[PDB]
Parts: structure tokens; C-alpha cells; sequence
């Protein structure tokens, strides 16, 4: 949906998910999910946790488990939790090389390679910043409903065909 015909998709209200450009590209990033975050312990940023870690597990004693309980965790939880970073920006690398590729693929729907830049789900969107207001993601589930999703990544409302039905305004269905 890159093509800002309704939205930039990176706009408040009347707004087309960047999960378009990202949700695509992270099905295929997870492939190869493990090589993202390898990516990380090569990092100069995080490799300075694992290197701190050694320097926390060097305190001999009692004081050992003490002293590395707080930054031990801190640091084997940043190669973990760089898996989700590293991913989150593996989304924006991959997306741009792979969206010139998506055109033959017919992967996701775009106005400016294959198709149009919103389906109606993203449509549905779009209009839910006009029903209630909220910048929240939607996605046709597995049962084919919209299920509306708020960024802290619960579906907090559900819109059917009409793609206005809403749990929170006056559109219920």
C-alpha cells in the first residue's frame, strides 16, 4: 500500500497499517529469523553486553549470582529481545528490496507495482481512525473478520463485511 492516494501509511487518522509494508516482509525475514539476531552478537552496540557479562561473571562468591542476577539478565535478555529488534528493522530492510520483487510475486497489494494500495481490509483502516479515532492496526483473520488491533497488540474490536462495524461506536454486526 505505498502510494499515498488516502494515506502515506505513515500518517494519524485516515490511515492505511504499516503492517502493509511490515507484517509482509516479517513472514519472510522469520525464514531466516535466528540469522537476523546472529546479526547482533556481531553488533558493536550489543556485543557490549556479552562483554560486560563476563566482566559481572568474573565477581566470584555469593556475591557472584547477586552482582550478575541484575546484569547478566539485562545482557543475555538483549541478544534475546534483539531478535525482535534486529527483526523489527530487518522489516524496513528487506521490505524496500523485496517490494520491487513483490510486483511479479503479486505478494501484498500495492498501487505503484501490483495492483491497488488498499484492499478493503485496509480500507477498513483507514476508516477506523473515522470511527473511532484511533490509530489502530486491522487484519482479516484466519475466519476472514477484521479483527482490529491495538498497538500494545491486543484486538481490541472486530468489523465484518461492512467494514465499519465497530465494538466501540454505533456499528455493531
Amino acid at each position: 500500500g505505498e502510494n499515498p492516494s488516502a494515506s502515506n501509511q505513515l500518517i494519524q487518522k485516515k490511515y492505511v497499517s504499516w503492517r502493509d509494508a511490515a507484517d509482509e516482509a516479517n513472514t519472510q525475514v522469520a525464514a531466516h529469523e535466528a540469522e537476523i539476531k546472529e546479526e547482533t552478537l556481531r553488533q558493536p552496540g550489543v556485543v557490549a553486553a556479552q562483554q560486560a557479562l563476563d566482566k559481572a561473571n568474573a565477581i566470584v562468591g555469593h556475591d557472584h549470582e547477586q552482582a550478575v542476577k541484575r546484569a547478566q539478565e539485562d545482557y543475555n535478555t538483549a541478544y534475546n529481545e534483539a531478535y525482535n529488534t534486529v527483526r523489527n528493522r530487518y522489516i524496513q530492510v528487506l521490505q524496500q528490496k523485496y517490494i520491487e520483487a513483490a510486483k511479479a510475486q503479486g505478494n501484498y497489494y500495492d498501487e505503484t507495482a501490483v495492483e491497488a494500495n488498499r484492499t478493503n481490509e485496509q480500507r477498513i483502516a483507514d476508516d477506523i481512525k473515522a470511527q473511532t479515532g484511533k490509530d489502530v492496526t486491522v487484519t482479516k483473520d484466519e475466519n476472514g473478520n477484521y479483527v482490529v488491533k491495538d498497538e500494545k497488540g491486543n484486538v481490541v474490536a472486530t468489523v465484518d463485511k461492512d467494514g465499519k462495524t465497530v465494538k466501540a461506536d454505533a456499528k455493531a454486526g
